[PDB]
């Protein structure tokens, strides 16, 4: 809470140029990940990709607020926004990430695969939303290990005041009886429970980090008090096991996308993908 750059029991800084984690980092990581279920990694994508994409999703977001019901994550301002799968957009450094698939690999095996090409526009004046968690665990009152990671790209410096996610470190293996609602929120009494003894945390996240965290951890949108929209552009890695539906990319990735050792959840399309509307013929 009120923190002036992400904690150091989170974080690992990185250069773009590195393309694995030594021994000792990787062990870190999936430390980090295990015991708080976040992990923040600093100066991992290039300004020109990073710039790419957030001009990209600002030139979309028009035709993302003329559709006639917007899709909004549980309270209005956080709007569910699909970034472009033209071939120029889409960059082996973002979707296919050896440091993300190295720390993937070692979390969920050598068969988890990204299933998830997504984005969450945070617009000026949004509300609060409901403390939840993307993904549920498989059966309720029991303890399990991670079957997916959100790996999540800031598309602008997040900050305090546009809305940097609110996030609980270690509440990704909370799963008492009568925790959740249908929705994925978390219910009161176990909130307060848990603030008590784990209070969350919201910090500024430089754009160039990539945040890999359990898609079970507990977490909140929060008002964007700025005068601009934050684009985050959001993947999800699953277990192999996990059902799925494909993401829509155009055939032109197909050669680079398809028999890489990093795994995608893909159907390959001719032509351009609608990826706003989704509606294009043989998806
Ligand atoms: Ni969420």
């Amino acid at each position: 809470m009120a923190l002036a750059a992400p904690p150091g029991e989170l974080t690992l800084a990185l250069t773009p140029d590195d393309k694995t984690l030594d021994p000792a980092s990787l062990d870190r990581a999936l430390a980090i990940l295990a015991e708080h279920g976040i992990l923040v990694l600093t100066g991992m994508l290039r300004t020109r990709l990073t710039d790419q994409l957030r001009t990209a999703m600002l030139d979309d977001l028009p035709e993302v607020l003329r559709q006639q019901d917007v899709p909004t994550n549980f309270v209005p301002g956080h709007v569910q926004q699909d970034p472009p799968v033209r071939e120029s957009l889409l960059f082996p450094d973002v979707l296919l990430n050896p440091v993300v698939y190295q720390i993937t690999h070692a979390v969920l095996g050598a068969d988890a695969r990204n299933a998830v090409y997504s984005g969450n526009m945070n617009l000026p004046g949004s509300h609060e939303q409901p403390v939840h968690l993307d993904e549920p665990h498989l059966w309720p009152g029991i303890s399990h290990p991670p079957y997916c990671l959100c790996v999540d790209v800031p598309l602008i410096d997040f900050t305090l005041e546009n809305g940097s996610t609110e996030y609980w470190p270690g509440s990704h293996v909370l799963n008492p009886d009568e925790c959740y609602d249908e929705r994925g929120c978390v219910l009161p009494a176990e909130l307060e429970r848990r603030r008590a003894v784990a209070p969350p945390v919201r910090f500024p996240i430089p754009v160039g980090s990539v945040v890999i965290r359990d898609g079970r951890l507990w977490h909140r949108g929060v008002p964007n008090l700025s005068a601009a929209p934050r684009p985050l552009l959001a993947m999800t890695h699953y277990t192999e096991w996990f059902d799925m539906p494909p993401i829509q990319l155009p055939d032109t990735v197909k050669s680079w996308v398809d028999g890489s050792d990093r795994h995608t959840h893909a159907h390959f399309v001719a032509g351009d993908v609608d990826h706003l509307t989704g509606d294009h013929p043989f998806a």
